């Protein structure tokens, strides 16, 4: 019997965390039994996705969860694929991904980090929240906007004039509550899963970041099963996926109607003051990766639809 496991920085009352419940049941089903996944949750593992992707290159870890652009940090060219106002939607994200640069992308991890990518799931698009009003782009000057520990996070903030707070996903709510930050950034589902509603009484519609999510696999691991249960995994993953997918777009048409009855604020500022202050980040990819961060814009920029 294979007993594998799992690690997220997402908690159990996110969609992340139900698809990956599905993606077990699956490895166990379509296993009779062979294969039973347990699921590490809210970080337990480790400090965040980083530290769990680290984890499957090694082998102590079998599944876990990542953004494309994620893959920065040892592939900076990646980076294109989580650049501001970059990815339009979801289709778009499917199509950047399955580029000769996304493709190659994903070979690369393989051969050179340890992780197979089996599916890729919609994760949701990113917002922004506050205990003050955003309608403008001037509105979050000095603000303490909280942010992952990524470059295109920590960007969004800086080049919106927000003073970039780093901290663990896990340490959010508290600094929410207790205003140390002024707001956070994060998709939708997040946001009502964490409950981020709960202390923050202004949501801007800021649409700047798009999220997809990865189902990763130690290379060790597959290599440690058999062949048809190696199928049985790929097969799962993509179940998983789907699902996954379906639960962020359900949600994300009917989510701003609950946030506004539970008497926050839902303002859409115009989006084309962001999308010019993130220029000098465009200006950053580039300088940073030459013709081959020139080549990837152009390439992902053409299959927007
Ligand atoms: C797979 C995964 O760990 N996603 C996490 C992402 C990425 O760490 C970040 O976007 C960089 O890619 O950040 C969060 O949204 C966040 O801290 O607000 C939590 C989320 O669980």
């Amino acid at each position: 019997k294979y007993n594998l496991k799992m690690g997220m920085t997402a908690g159990t009352s996110q969609n992340e965390y139900k698809a990956a419940e599905v993606f077990a049941k699956e490895l166990k089903k379509r296993s009779n039994g062979e294969i039973e996944l347990k699921l590490y949750p809210n970080a337990q593992l480790g400090k965040d996705d980083l530290a769990m992707m680290q984890q499957l290159e090694g082998g102590a870890l079998d599944f876990t969860f990542a953004e494309t652009g994620r893959f920065s940090t040892f592939f900076p060219e990646a980076e294109v694929f989580t650049l501001p106002y970059m990815i339009k939607d979801f289709n778009h994200m499917k199509k950047a991904v399955n580029t000769k640069f996304g493709k190659d992308l994903f070979k690369k991890v393989h051969d050179k980090k340890g992780m197979t990518v089996l599916a890729q799931a919609y994760n949701g698009t990113r917002q922004t929240t506050s205990n003050k009003a955003i309608k403008s782009l001037a509105d979050m000057k000095g603000m303490k906007l909280r942010v992952p520990g990524a470059a295109a996070n920590l960007a969004y903030a800086k080049y919106t004039e927000a003073a970039p707070t780093p901290m663990a996903f896990s340490e959010v709510y508290l600094a929410l509550q207790t205003n140390a930050v002024d707001g956070q950034e994060n998709p939708l589902s997040t946001i009502k899963a964490q409950k981020f509603y709960e202390v923050q009484k202004y949501l801007a519609m800021t649409n700047h970041i798009l999220n997809d999510q990865l189902y990763l696999v130690s290379n060790i691991t597959m290599e440690e099963l058999p062949e048809n249960l190696q199928k049985v995994v790929k097969e799962s993953a993509e179940v998983a996926a789907e699902y996954h997918t379906k639960l962020f777009m359900d949600e994300e048409k009917s989510l701003k109607d609950f946030f506004k009855s539970k008497g926050v604020t839902i303002t859409e500022p115009n989006l084309v003051d962001f999308k010019k202050a993130m220029k000098p980040f465009y200006d950053e990819y580039i300088k940073k990766n030459g013709k081959v961060g020139e080549n990837a814009i152009k390439a992902i920029e053409a299959v927007r639809l």
